[PDB]
């Protein structure tokens, strides 16, 4: 009846920039819940996976592992007004050219980069594809909330500093985004969010400064600039995908 | 090769409250694109999908038809730098017991409404259980980002304003949202929300919540629905939006 | 045991300026809470005496007549999640030489009054002596938080204002607070609390205009003029002055 | 005749947070007034019980001590324009299984409180249950004037943060309140209020700084989570109350 | 011994830019003190001189009368706690080429008209000279506080705009300032005094508002212009005459 | 005919808080201006009295020396657009019981002190009383423009201030000014004036109150000097200044 | 001959409307005396003056675009000891009484915007068309002010394109506008801080700077309107010299 | 031939301090190429860049002040689809090694202000000093950025009276400055917004814009400084055209 845990969270050592899940299944009467804490506070970035069967909980706690940390399971129902808690622990801990150059093959960079270039990615991470698509998401994070004629904007820009393009060569090597381009996002098409924003290591790494970033004057073959940014007429509020589909159900319920 | 209509939008005779689609297919060679016009303006609010095959493109626009409109679609595809464009037009009308009540089965409010209370449906719609449903989603729209402490909040005061339990009196009428509930969220909870999105429509006023025509919890705290008990997560400070969690479970399971 | 109103507030017809208290019972299990509604909002000045006893609250809530008002008692309990209202509504109606002299015999103003002096007592009022006693505790009510440089000058001001002395002659008639006076409170010792406060016919009977004053130098025979303790910064509350008292006693 | 004092406060030597009463009478013609000096400034913290008899005045300075300190009483009457002044002064000293439970049996936290919990009493202090209900006393004057809305979640904070119920187990031992409940309080009901206070070692004993304290995530079962009237908007004060109800009697 | 007014103020019928003075005397023990309202408020500008000869103050009251007026004169002595009040009121009300040419005989613009000038003495007042000297006056006590930088170019600007110079010819004519003189003092050297003032009849008529003042390049001999205003390296704090004085008589008992 | 000094400032050697006359004498066609430079800047504080006859300018300048200092006269005169201009400076210097009590017998504040009180005069200036008189002037001039309600207060707390009463206790030592009466004066009275002063000095350190460094009415009422009553006057609201009272008075009786 | 006198008096004109035209003032005196133009008794709102003083004799020139009827005075000055001598004379511009034709742009102004290959509309509602609109780029820049470098740019092509607009397809000289998006871009983007220091009338601003709401939509037809041009940047020196500098540099060079 | 080469390319020089130097860049390309000039890696803080496109050649010459060794890039540029193409060609400036004379005054810049009759101090420290000063004078304009009417004439005078001072009597050549109570006057008044603007450090700022407390004051001796003019003031036009219009409408008639 009183929470326990069955399956807990184990250890694992990796290595920088590695994907790794944690586990962590409790069963009691009522089914309890699941926290994890990561280094006493929340998580500060990952996502979790809950499944109730029947009166087990299964919890998978979901890391991009760039720091050393302890992350601890928490358990809890309750039963009148007293509850009962049991709790397990981890430690995430890390061991020990630059990079390849390979074609994207990612989602959320789909519409901005193209299918015939080449970027580059950065072999310092175990996880190369997926941790440089999860800094677009990161800086999207940042920035919060994107009025209409910043998204496009801030779209190309991110993608373009986490994707760039491979040099002409034969050893792999990142086309810088150009400073023009930083600053045309960040004072003109993105200056309202940008200013919030400015009000973290994952952010280091996603979102451009752009004071070191070199001229297009300088020359111009060595550093990407603002791509056009194709304007569309879309609705103002474009009805989510949650709405249409339930539209769709609707209707097929004749 | 230049750009042309095949089906033109067609015009529309509907009462309040009505869910439309408005139609347009165009040809060309390159395939055209197809841009839908509300009154000379962007459409405010709708969902627009599009197909393409053998150089035809087939664009549905769907609507909630509240007030007339002059819809068009404009094609235009584009050869060197000179355009080439063809637009048709298509003008929706308006035509023309309080209520009913029944379960919930929309999935906007699935987490709020219990699964057994009678909500009631406004039937000056003609689509009450679909036009609630977006109205709760137009709401969102207009809160934007919102702050951990006021998703919660927010979700019940909009669910509960939109889907309003019914008086178990026998004539169907709605149990509206205390003023204390909607103060509470307004001024505490989604503090700095609400402000921003007052700084900035009919759609806004019979989506979000105007407090001072609520009734108050003390005047009969019977006839009014009052701040539920929101339970803190803990989730983490940033969760990796849906679209990530899909491609490292893909990419994951190639592996 | 659902919520049950016993005893209903009874209606009632005074005069301007009376004391009047209406009454509510109600039972249940549990024990019922009594809301009291004035005029569809909250009662803007009163106050609320509650008791209970053998599963019955006895709610009595007591006010200053001046405006005709209805007045509503909300009896209410819960059962797990549900709550259940019973109502009762009551309505209090307004019916049908300017004063006299006496000594002031209340408290709120026995520091700034003389205990030898006649103060003018406005028989407008049907209970005078509650009435101003009333109008300057509202008063305090305005200005809120004080000033310790505040506290005296105003202390000063509403009791002159309210309480004002009988003028020498036969016709009762009192002797009014000076513009200066007033200017003084609110432009310096009170300036912020003031300036607070300025940002209903309880007000402007209880506070002071000093527009509508007239001025020491005109005649500084037919005004009053204006007229600091080094107290506990936190100095106890009462309630835990005698909480203290009654345990030292045991 | 100048002003004379007649006792003398004498000094003490009490234990760490004792309740102490200093005394001071004087006499004169007229009847000089007494004033209260703490290390040279006024009174941070205290209750002042004056009496006038015979042309005697007797002063008596409530304080809780918890630093040692030096009073002083001043003694002064004034003939014309002419202050005559009688100084005296005393200093209070302080002198050389961390609590027990027990049931609350106070007033200020009387609705927050439960009738049948047990509650943590430091036995650091020499007078624990006073300490405690002054502790709550003196953080509502911190927050000084409440919201509506602020005034339920401080009564309930403050009561639960000054006196913690007991944790389960042989060894008495207090449980605190949660991080989140606090953030709650400062942060969403009392933010305003918040705000103008964080604008002493009372202070940081009798509020609650949220930062200092452990989360409810972290294990519900070791803190205190959270837990309206509608009453009239101008509440009639007790004195008011008293002063109608002693004349209606007559 | 109560207060009594035995010379109380005489209703005077006067003309139009008139100086009258109102006289109120009273005797009592203590001796009385003489307040003078005008219209119900404190007097609006005029000079109260008093003298207390033994048990008797005289009090003398003097005005520059543009509109009619009830001026009333409040006599008291207090008596323990109780004061003492006499009472006697006046009514000052009001009868019935454009001026003439002279040289100026004041002294508040001495330093800045020239003694070799005609000035223009405006005969809608019955007392042009002392009411156009009152005039300068009046508007130095709108100006209130003046720094440094700004007298020079304010005493000027005021004495120059209502002592006007005597255009050439037969027929008595006034030479204006012109715009750029008035704003030159207005936004330049009295910027900050000009701002304090713009947060009444004598106002417009001592006050100038440059809108309504020519232009110097319409016609530069049309109107008057910014004097070379002399600098000077005084002190800084220039001890009053009322220390120098005292010093000096301490000087004389050695 | 070009400027030239017949009489040059002297040197002086002084005791700290001495009054000094400085005399420089100039003559020329046309006749020379004399100017005063203290420390290659104007005077800060000082009394300027000038008189010309037959071609010589006579200049005397009148300091209250409380530091050294390098004074300079500089007599020039101006034949065409070309200036002549001629020189000469000359050294202030400072050299190496509290004070006592006596009657005051100024003008600066007359109309406040007692007729009879003994105020304490601080010897450690060389000139006591004028000092002191000077210091009251000084206070005045850095509070310039002055509210009716400010001017009462003011020149009480000044002249208490400045010409403080001297204790009964046979060793002369002045009474203090309440910390209650001075920031009654400056956050009340005088609120407003005392905020610009302190938006913009050793003469202003001795002739300004600071309340903090004050003692308390509370501690000793008998220590400390209070706020006296201050009398309202009703006096006009412009009240014409002196010169014009005197013109005016001339003038009429001319006729 | 000493005191400021008038040789040659401004004329009067009857001219029709948009036609530029030159007063002329010529005034003698010792010293030489300054000459001031007043149009109807306020200083010139826009114009030119072109004045060469020989010896005791200036020649002043006023250069003006006529739209409107005006008094226009020529105030001749010098002064004698500190009173000064004026000379006046005046002269009064009065006015008189297919949309266009389509050119080759062959201004200045414009020659970094506008196509070589592209045929602009003029105005012919003015007598000068290619000057008038020419002055109406510049009578804008005016409105503008102080241009940031990222809002120059955009601002050059926007009113350039709005001036000078391409002339639409067909016989008939009609003019392609500017499109809203097009306008809307500089104004909330490029230009932002310009634009909202000159929103705090006049018929040349409204001949010259667009109104934007008053513009078509490039989403309604895309070939019916002027869309934004691909903006070129240039890294130009921070502090670049003025032209009167290099012209004095080329000449004692 | 295409993509873009530099035809000639930039020169080091060796010049001594306070010299005017022109750097020549020629680039060649189908299209024709641009040029633009870099200096130590940033753009040019101060300078002049006159080029001439004639078909498939572009010729840039970059006019400088040399006061600082410096090292300058040619970047020649040309687009061939949506690739660039870019040609580079360095060149370093290096720098070798009575403080004055006096002359009338026979600039441009300053002629509305200095005296025909006045000997002003040239600093013989640079090479070309009468340009140097005329260049700080327009240098310490830029620094000033948008002046009101009522600030011009002041500011305009300061400047020209603090770079083109007037000798000092006697044989040997020395600068008379401007008085302290000059500077504050400008400072303080006229241009009381300009100078604050300003204030919110480079070695041309130093050398062209006055700091008022290092300067004598007036009544200390009012012959050894420079005194405020007496400032006349114009009544010209609210828009008067710019000179390029005034130009362009001269070869139209
Ligand atoms: C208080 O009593 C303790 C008892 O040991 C003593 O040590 C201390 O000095 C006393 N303090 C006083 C008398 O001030």
């Amino acid at each position: 009846v009183f929470a326990r845990i069955l399956r807990a969270p184990e250890s694992h050592n990796v290595t920088f920039g590695s994907f790794v899940t944690l586990h962590c299944t409790a069963t009691g009467i009522p089914v309890p819940t699941i926290t994890w804490i990561e280094n006493g506070n929340a998580v500060s970035s990952g996502s979790i996976q809950e499944s109730v069967k029947d009166r087990v909980i299964d919890s998978r706690l979901q890391l991009f592992i760039t720091k050393p940390g302890l992350y601890t399971c928490i358990a809890t129902n309750k039963h009148g007004e007293k509850f009962s808690t049991a709790k397990a622990a981890a430690t995430i801990s890390i061991a020990e050219n630059k990079g390849y150059c390979a074609q994207y093959r990612g989602e959320v960079c789909n519409a901005v980069l193209a299918k015939d270039a080449l970027v580059f990615l950065n072999t310092s991470y175990a996880d190369p594809e997926e941790a440089q698509e999860l800094l677009v998401h990161t800086a999207w994070n940042e920035l919060k909330v994107v009025s209409p004629v910043c998204r496009p904007a801030a779209e190309a820009l991110l993608c373009n500093h986490i994707f760039q393009e491979c040099s002409p060569g034969v050893v792999p090597t990142p086309i810088p985004i150009c400073r023009e381009y930083c600053l045309a996002v960040k004072e003109l098409f993105c200056a309202k969010e940008w200013l919030v924003m400015e009000e973290s290591e994952m952010h280091l790494l996603s979102v451009p400064e752009c004071s070191k970033l070199p001229s297009m004057h300088w020359d111009p073959t060595a550093c990407a600039r603002l791509p056009h940014l194709e304007s569309r007429y879309l609705p103002e509020f474009s009805w989510p995908e949650s709405f249409v589909l339930f539209l769709r159900q609707r209707q097929r319920q004749l």
